[PDB]
RNA sequence: UAGCUAGUAGGUGGGGUAACGGCUCACCUAGGCGACGAUCCCUAGCUGGUCUGAGAGGAUGACCAGCCACACUGGAACUGA
RNA sequence: GCUUGAGUCUCGUAGAGGGGGGUAGAAUUCCAGGUGUAGCGGUGAAAUGCGUAGAGAUCUGGAGGAAUACCGGUGGCGAAGGCGGCCCCCUGGACGAAGACUGACGCUCAGGUGCGAAAGCGUGGGGAGCAAACAGGAUUAGAUACCCUGGUAGUCCACGCCGUAAACGAUGUCGACUUGGAGGUUGUGCCCUUGAGGCGUGGCUUCCGGAGCUAACGCGUUAAGUCGACCGCCUGGGGAGUACGGCCGCAAGGUUAAAACUCAAAUGAAUUGACGGGGGCCCGCACAAGCGGUGGAGCAUGUGGUUUAAUUCGAUGCAACGCG
RNA sequence: CGCUUACCACUUUGUGAUUCAUGACUGGGGUGAAGUCGUAACAAGGUAACCGUAGGGGAACCUGCGGUUGGAUCACCUCCU
RNA sequence: AGGACCGAACCGACUAAUGUCGAAAAAUUAGCGGAUGACUUGUGGCUGGGGGUGAAAGGCCAAUCAAACCGGGAGAUAGCU
RNA sequence: GCUCGCCGGAAGACCAAGGGUUCCUGUCCAACGUUAAUCGGGGCAGGGUGAGUCGACCCCUAAGGCGAGGCCGAAAGGCGUAGUCGAUGGGAAACAGGUUAAUAUUCCUGUACUUGGUGUUACUGCGAAGGGGGGACGGAGAAGGCUAUGUUGGCCGGGCGACGGUUGUCCCGGUUUAAGCGUGUAGGCUGGUUUUCCAGGCAAAUCCGGAAAAUCAAGGCUGAGGCGUGAUGACGAGGCACUACGGUGCUGAAGCAACAAAUGCCCUGCUUCCAGGAAAAGCCUCUAAGCAUCAGGUAACAUCAAAUCGUACCCCAAACCGACACAGGUGGUCAGGUAGAGAAUACCAAGGCGCUUGAGAGAACUCGGGUGAAGGAACUAGGCAAAAUGGUGCCGUAACUUCGGGAGAAGGCACGCUGAUAUGUAGGUGAGGUCCCUCGCGGAUGGAGCUGAAAUCAGUCGAAGAUACCAGCUGGCUGCAACUGUUUAUUAAAAACACAGCACUGUGCAAACACGAAAGUGGACGUAUACGGUGUGACGCCUGCCCGGUGCCGGAAGGUUAAU
RNA sequence: AAUUCCUUGUCGGGUAAGUUCCGACCUGCACGAAUGGCGUAAUGAUGGCCAGGCUGUCUCCACCCGAGACUCAGUGAAAU
RNA sequence: CUUUAAUGUUUGAUGUUCUAACGUUGACCCGUAAUCCGGGUUGCGGACAGUGUCUGGUGGGUAGUUUGACUGGGGCGGUC
RNA sequence: CGCGGGGUGGAGCAGCCUGGUAGCUCGUCGGGCUCAUAACCCGAAGGUCGUCGGUUCAAAUCCGGCCCCCGCAACCA
RNA sequence: AGGAGGUAAAAAUGUUCA
């Protein structure tokens, strides 16, 4: 729940937390882990390509299953685990045979729900089945782009994908952004919206709160000198340039959309 | 103006006043007052009577007269019934 | 002690009373596919807007959100606000019945507590339509309006807050008594149900009116009639339901609540008239159906104005202007 | 008697409450024969009014929502044996 | 619980004096700020010159930075001394 | 050698790093030392570093580096798969005493332990670059159980004392003991056991995991410290004894209890929150391709092996880094007595030092400080600097407010010592005795001893009782920025930057963007409740008018319009 | 006004005296609503102002204890 | 000539479909215990995308440079 | 620079591919409008339709050459 | 008797005193 803290001190007076007692408080499941070192925004060359990245709490990568290629096998959601690499929660599923995996936690979910995957599973939140078996107009998530890629669209807290039309070979999805892109009918998708939908309401409150997230300080252009940023200079807070990126590319209304090989799949762009 | 009092509510003993009594000390009990209005603030001498009013009341308390308080301001005491 | 007060029990009745969970149909909007072509949408007229990228129209399928056609009624329920597609679960009250039981437990009620339309507010979702604010188009002397195309918050759901309305039958509550008629609505008794029924007895309610009452209008067995019990409130208008303080509130403010000053009116019902871009009937060269003129030209003449030593004076909507 | 002690007023120091004048200045209000702009209400006031409430606006007031009547008018033209 | 309070270690460096051919090529003394955090620190790596890095001063990049150092162009050029 | 002063959470004692013989002894004084110098980190010569258990090498990985083929690029070269390196990380095993001029958990005495090679004996199925378990883990907080360690008492030894008292409640000193083995406690964790079956674990599996039955209720794992043993041993104050007078040999009693108590250990625990907290190998176990009179494995025993390098000295400094024997810097460990909350501070212990120029004088002037009559900011750019306040407990505490604060606001009262309440209380700890028992390191009851706040009353001394060191100045008006925080190292610490929050906009994944000739990477093993860019900068009330200039987005028919 | 040149604007308070300060008037040379506007509890080694306390800051310096200065002995620079 | 309708013809384009070029940061198999790579199946796009050559536009992101003299000091003014 | 395009009462804009009609509105004179004003409804000023020439029954119009404007690629004494 | 469908765009203002 969105618990509003008390103003006992500066900094703690604005922080808004999201508690979740339904979440199992124990240590993570060992069989599905491996190290995940930070990169700090440094590529092969070592130079910082993406800025504002560094620090943050150490965390391990939990190999969650997006693919879902297990058919005709019922699974039981054992318990909900907290995933530091996502925005949404993850349920630790336990299959009938005994192999365990993680799946993005859908909305209506608790410890003990029954799910399965295939091409015959009934329409119930948590089941994975191709997008031709799923009725027109339903709400899905974790939609796969290529028939076997794994899962691309709708992978964050509270997001979903609405199948709008199945024109035979393809399936038109009404994306989260208002985008309407056609995807193959053979692509696997999982029903129901993604849980932990109140993640958005959480505020960080402190400047250091953003630090342990991983976000490093971001300096404004007018605070710099002429050589570091196209804006800079001035005797005191002067402007007069046209808003751009640190590398000359115009911002504030400037489309960078240009691929032309994917222009076949888009019905209506975001407005 | 909604809570107020802390020798303050009462009791015991000593003392104290012409005399009763927290009137004053020590100890014990934790009570006492309060919406039929405590405390607080503002105002004011009260009355017998007076002016008016059909009566009921309203306003008021100068002159006559009974009582209370003060005597530059405040505190204290003696004398003496 | 008792019982005509009040309260309780057994059997049932009517109902948008209230809370929660699902479900159904119509329509609007949006979307995909097929058909198909220059309009579509809108107005007092017009335009912004939409459309030859292929709309509107139509058919199929889908998605959502809010409201529930007809039933439906000055009909019903509830204290009031308010509440209606349907089904289930929990639950409140009122009412009728033939008896019994307790035996005044009663009525009212400053303070205090709870509920309390909409608008608005905080947190979280949702978001079709409608639509503050806003945008453009028109209209217009101006139009930051009425009209139109779009459109955010809002309107809907959950948890809290706010606590105000012409919250009004402008009528506080309980109980008793005081001629009737015409209906609705809901129990129940008896007689031949001898047929769409007939005669009584309660609850609630609609209209008209007697007594009576009132300033009148009007209320009139649900009373503003006749009385009693208890509570809130008012003492000219404005100032002002405002100032200051307290309390409550996230905020917007709410609640409690004066004085100074100024005026001598403010206010109600109702009458006679005048008026309305109110209604109705009737009348006239009023309009309509026509004919010939005026204004345009020249000129006679009157007048205003201008001019002038003076161009006497007056008249100057219709009702001055070939008038005195 | 002097000294000392308890009580004690005048008085001082620090910090609150309440109240009266004064206070540059400012909001609103009342008022003043013959000002300005607009025309909001009064008939259906020419978009019905008013209450509550939100937002907007040179002024009145305009718009949305719910509510109330302290709002007027229901005569004329096409269908039926 | 806390980018919470007081305050040593530790980190930092606001005021003043000394020092300025100094004890030192930015310290000492007496006072200051943070001190469970955006903390500090060891060891070890990575990013490079029109490039790096920068809670952004044109600051730092080996006592040197509006473009590091070394070597080579190169005995650059100098209407100047 | 005798007095004296200083540090004592260091100016003490040890490692890593880093230096490189500076360590020790003999001898020498030109140069070096800021003076002299028979002295020394200086010269010359000689001597010194002893390891199966310490560290490294070694085995295994992290960041990251190199990188067969490979992809890519004028060449150089770049990136990267398998692999292979890379600790500050994980992994086997030792403690006490003695000895040297210098080294020793290394040599000697004593008592132990670990991992492998081979052989013997009795049994048994063993066997991977493969699977599972383990290794393997965050921050903060509270408590309990103990220990290092210290104090007091008892006991033993020496003294009874150069000025008054001191055979007594007296004084001084000592009262030390590990590794390993056995028990398996305080405490914590987990419900154990057997059977059957199975689309799972790149193949298989008796092992892991899962699904239903049966049976009993505990079993098992882990674990500081204590107690025995180690040890009728060593050590040990003090004597007995020779002096090259530095020291050596010899001997050697007491060696317990109680209380207080860590930041050490249990704890790689437990509770809670969120920002959600390495990897691989060692080790245990199961099987595949296979191999079974074998080979190997389990257990016991015998014996052998444990190699190579470092090891001296300095390590908060005259030996490192700063040109110096430089008032600077340098990570980690132990850290005692009294007062005290404390690792502050004051004085001391162990231990180590008096900082490598001194002797006189007692001027102006300067630095570092002490005190100051009367006044009290009049000084001055400005209360800059000094002065002053300063602790604990209790009482009491305004405007304003985001209802947390403001606030330790402000301003006052009591503070020493002695006795009594009480031959030291409340409280803590707690032997003996007694009883019971699923008998052990048990549980109740029990109360001596030990230790020990604070409050009240009375008395007493001084000018002052938080007496020293130590240790807030407070209040009012107001600009700016919300606040913690960051920055011009070496003149600027601020109102500048950052900041959570807010808005616009870009991005549909081979994502935008960025580094890079390219490949490939970061973004992200994330995917619109996400990420990038820009602007403003908590929170509250809001955030107006203008689309011509410029930029961007959208419709492009017409005009012009390159290459071809 | 961190913005007002003219200017030490004018009025009131604060002082014996106030170009600074505090509260207002609008004549805004040349504020202005995310290059955000106006407020705002707490916080600040922040800027300006006032009062108390406190004092050698100062009136007006005086005295004293240490380290140099000075004399002697030894070593022995520098800028110019 | 203005305006236009059918046809043939000459080209620029557009629509749609297909699979063999090409892409494939889809799945699967093998080289191989290796998320690179290469090849083989197969799915999805598809003559697009993307790359080279030439060319127009934009382009302070980057680079090389210019920005006069006289002047009763220079700048402004004015002049040549 | 060679293709385009445009000049209209005092000002602002149609008329322009089709020739024959120099108009629509703001502003100024007035006339109506009502009992009055404002408002609107309306008539008239006043434009060498850039200059000049050229086709034709006839010119802003269709045509030309030259002045004046503004949008394009341009331009190496 | 008993009940339905269709039917009005725009026009402000008029000194005080009596």
């Amino acid at each position: 729940a969105v618990v509003k803290c008390k103003p006992t001190s500066p900094g703690r007076r604005h922080v808004v937390k999201v508690v979740n007692p339904e979440l199992h408080k124990g240590k993570p499941f060992a069989p599905l882990l491996e190290k995940n070192s930070k990169s700090g925004g440094r590529n092969n060359n070592g130079r910082i390509t993406t800025r504002h990245i560094g620090g943050g709490h150490k965390q391990a990568y939990r190999i969650v299953d997006f693919k879902r290629n297990k058919d005709g096998i019922p699974a039981v959601v054992e318990r909900l685990e907290y995933d530091p690499n996502r925005s949404a929660n993850i349920a630790l599923v336990l299959y009938k045979d005994g192999e365990r995996r993680y799946i993005l936690a859908p909305k209506g979910l608790k410890a003990g729900d029954q799910i399965q995957s295939g091409v015959d599973a009934a329409i119930k939140p948590g089941n994975t089945l191709p997008m031709r078996n799923i009725p027109v107009g339903s709400t899905v998530h974790n939609v796969e782009m290529k028939p076997g890629k794994g899962g691309q669209l709708a992978r964050s807290a509270g997001t979903y994908v609405q199948i709008v039309a199945r024109d035979g070979a393809y399936v038109t999805l009404r994306l989260r952004s208002g985008e309407m892109r056609k995807v193959e009918a053979d692509c696997r998708a999982t029903l129901g919206e993604v849980g932990n939908a109140e993640h958005m309401l959480r505020v960080l409150g402190k400047a250091g709160a953003a630090r342990w997230r991983g976000v490093r300080p971001t300096v404004r252009g007018t605070a710099m000198n002429p050589v570091d940023h196209p804006h800079g200079g001035g005797e005191g807070r002067n402007f007069g340039k046209h808003p751009v990126t640190p590398w000359g590319v115009q911002t504030k209304g400037k489309k960078t959309r240009s691929n032309k090989r994917t222009d076949k799949f888009i019905v209506r762009r975001r407005s």
